[PDB]
């Protein structure tokens, strides 16, 4: 009833994301993997785990890539969700533009989730590609940014033990400074000022901590696989009508905020985004910080939009 | 409550093992990670997932491996379950007997699980390692053999669709040909003779199939991580008195069978192996397969204990 | 999107069944409750639980009963599953008449629905429902089941009590549903079965547990908390198979075409998007179980004829 | 591991409360059912359900009740949580609550008491007086179940803000019909309006009479408090084993804080019971008038029940 495709499934992120998706997909679904190198090896590895009721499809790659690769054209028949996770800005921009053109040509009513690293710039890029073809729904393009909310939630639960909250709202952007946590809109007696400042700074520059631990080897591969798999399950469950979750995602604001591509709460549904909620009441400190984030996001959209 | 340690966690197989454990461990547990290189990087990677109730520790290795190191001893204090997944025959046998020596000197009352490649050979080596120390409980040494059950369940499920079974018994050994799937002891009308031979053969050489598709660049890693993590849930959940599961494993056989280290069903409890069950009824074809399998397993055991 | 209706929700078992169903139904499901008296209370009592995504409807019955109740006809539009648990030396007659009328009223507007029978004289009431559906003109032999999970629950509990740390998830039970017809197949389960002369006592206990419970109640009532646990599980299995989210294997008092000579035995089946899709053979049994089976079948044969003669 | 005793298990609320507790209790625990009439019928009814790892005990009552029932003295040995459910009004119900706490606390002075008897405003302080005569009284181990309001509040708001859904709604005050004050300003998302929040906040305060009206004066919400009572008990047992630290709203005793000694306020459960008492938090002007009035009514109920003990 649902078909989920992963683009770039033989990488570090794609391998772990694929394993978690297999263990949680509903009965009777189907998977689909694609990569230039390593797809056959990964495909005949998940076919041995029992997981009754799940079928795995497979499409091999090609010697150094050519535009509009023929193999991907037959893999994209009848696909409902595309998880575009491929890359290692200039090099990554071309890869995103190449893939969306091939995938959207066969299936034009599907949903897209962007997981490539500079989400601020590749999300608007994908909007231009769908405009040239002539098919574009603003309610079916989402940029995954749930990783920051996972870091904000963890950092507050370890400071107010044994008081535990499920989630924390985060708005703004998703790169380095455009992330702003709204710690005031959660139940409980917030710890103190001049300590929320240290916690708020940690969430923004938490990425550089992981790459420093690896001594410049890699990045936080395991974190985004968990964050990507959680968000992907939200879309499919809402697609079948088994949920109406309220999540935070980098979406296109139809009016609303002056910035056209802010990261604001939404309500998912059968047809995609269903409701766009206002940010809500915020304090003075979170007001000055938010106004600085919107300015930086403005340039990021334009720079990404210069390419395409 | 319960402390779980994964030795050799920065490898390709052990990285997916740790991620799966963090999402299933009970509230208030602990996770310990150790490897020679790359331990801190994995450590400050899972610490960012929220997962309230779980703490994470780690210990870093050093220059090319030396004998028993202080870093491994400090992490091993008060550890209930040890998962040994580390390696690259003689190269792996030397590594395994070193970690068990250093781990068992600080927590002799723990449960040891073996994940490394020569299962029929590394498991008796660890038992001979513990005897030399002075402490060895035959109910607290298990060799993981759940991958064969996962393969045999999938292959038989594809053939009898839409009939689904939760598990399939597998006895014998682990290497290539000692694996004997007992398809007669499952509920249902088995498809047909002269077809089960191919299915039983596919399970025997399923490992070689993955390496060929990888162009001889590696082996299965995503499938072995799932089996290793699933088995550790049974041991931990039973230790804290929340279940008593019946599993198949490559365990010691005191009395019972003639082979000193056959793989047979057991029942797990608050002290480890508490009840060993007989293999049960079999047919003629499976009896012949088990007769040849026993001969190779006996020879495999002797070679490992010699080392 | 699935519609599940519980007929007789204000009785002793209907209330617990409805409460158990409310917490397990899938998102977007709808629950209907009908009874002659007491339906509004159950309705605007269950509606105050959170249960996001589930709507609760109801239709109150009437005065001393009348045939073809107009409220039931209106409530039966757009229904997928019918869960029929409604009833009070002549206990059989009242229940048979009630079931006949209820099936006649419910199937006249939704012929493509599943019927589940939970009224106690199962062996005689299931062929009554089949014959009524035949009389109407619509009858699907893969969409008519009789719940028989209570005996399996009892057998599993007893055999797990016998063997201390060795647990099994289920136990095959074939035959019928009365006290002489239940026959557990203890040979087709893993492990070293305890001993002879200890299994006969267990089988007798499985057969007489109902009278044990009734007598323990000082002759005042019957088993209601246990009977409501089985119906909820069977209904969950049916709805999840119908929606396409599973294909499980169950034991139920279903029809058989061909196979056994007895028209309405209880054998393992596999459920699918169209109800039953594959009936399986009973399997290999030992000699002691064989002797029970031929005696079990004889009583079931005479049970079926009474129900058919009633119509 | 954990022994849970349900007092009054053969009643309308107790029977359904026991059925839900059998399906959700952790492996390795034990149930204990007691009542004056009908205990044997219920006890040998839940033992047929397999649920491997659970043992069901039983203890019959007596003739028309006598003080200090001997049968209730052996069952009280080893219990870890007591769920007082027996009931029929204030004069009759106060005698029953006073008798059972006296017998149970004399054998198991280190257990948790979860009062579910109907006059929660008046019966909770009564049990405090009973425990003081014996000489053992822990204020962190005595709680009153008032979770049926949060269930009613969440369902009513979620039916008007579709498709926006919240998991819980904070409710404080008391528990009868005027002492309930829901705090609808403390939830995420844009609140609907005014002059409609007034009708919603009022319905939560008069919902009990609506259930009785539908029954034509035959009963009350038996199924609702069974679900509410069973869900609340699971929080306490899990926090005793150390498997959770939930934050819940309950009618507890405050060691200072509010001037009213028995307000309903948020708390944090732990290994020893209540581990933290949290401030109510910011509220709006409209809800400020309701809360100030509610405290005045609550004060009478505490003193009305605390003088019956003498």
């Amino acid at each position: 009833m649902v078909n989920v495709a992963v683009i770039g499934a033989a990488g570090g992120i794609g391998q772990s994301l694929s394993l978690l998706l297999l263990r949680e997909l509903p009965f009777g679904s189907t998977l689909s993997l694609y990569d230039v190198v390593g797809a056959p090896g990964v495909a005949a590895d998940l076919s041995h785990i029992d997981r009754a009721g799940i079928t795995v499809k497979h499409a091999a790659g090609k010697l150094p890539p050519v535009p509009r690769d023929p193999a991907l054209t037959e893999l994209a028949e009848g696909v409902d969700v595309f998880v575009i996770v491929a890359g290692v800005f200039n090099v990554n921009a071309g890869i995103v533009m190449d893939l969306v053109l091939t995938c959207a040509s066969v299936s034009p009513n599907a949903c897209f989730c962007i997981v490539t690293n500079p989400v601020n710039s590749t999300t608007p890029i994908a909007a231009q590609t769908l405009r040239k073809i002539g098919v574009y729904n603003k309610n079916k393009l989402l940029g995954v940014s749930l990783l920051d909310g996972l870091r904000a939630t963890r950092f507050i639960n370890n400071a107010r033990h044994p008081l535990v909250v499920p989630y924390v709202p985060v708005v703004g952007g998703h790169s380095d400074v455009t992330i702003v946590p709204l710690y005031s809109q959660i139940p409980g007696p917030l710890p103190d000022e001049s300590t929320l400042k240290e916690i708020r700074k940690r969430v923004q520059v938490a990425g550089t901590e992981v790459v420093k631990a690896k001594a410049g080897r890699g990045s936080a591969t395991l974190s985004m696989a968990e964050a990507g798999a959680r968000f992907t399950m939200h879309v499919v469950k809402a697609l079948m009508g088994l949920d109406t979750p309220m999540v935070y995602a980098y979406v296109d604001t139809d009016g609303e905020h002056e910035c056209p591509f802010l990261a604001m709460p939404v309500v998912l549904g059968k047809n995609g985004i269903e409701r766009r909620l206002p940010i809500g009441p915020i304090t003075t400190v979170e007001k000055e910080m938010l106004e600085e984030a919107v300015g930086v996001v403005k340039k990021n959209i334009a720079k990404g939009e210069t390419f395409a």
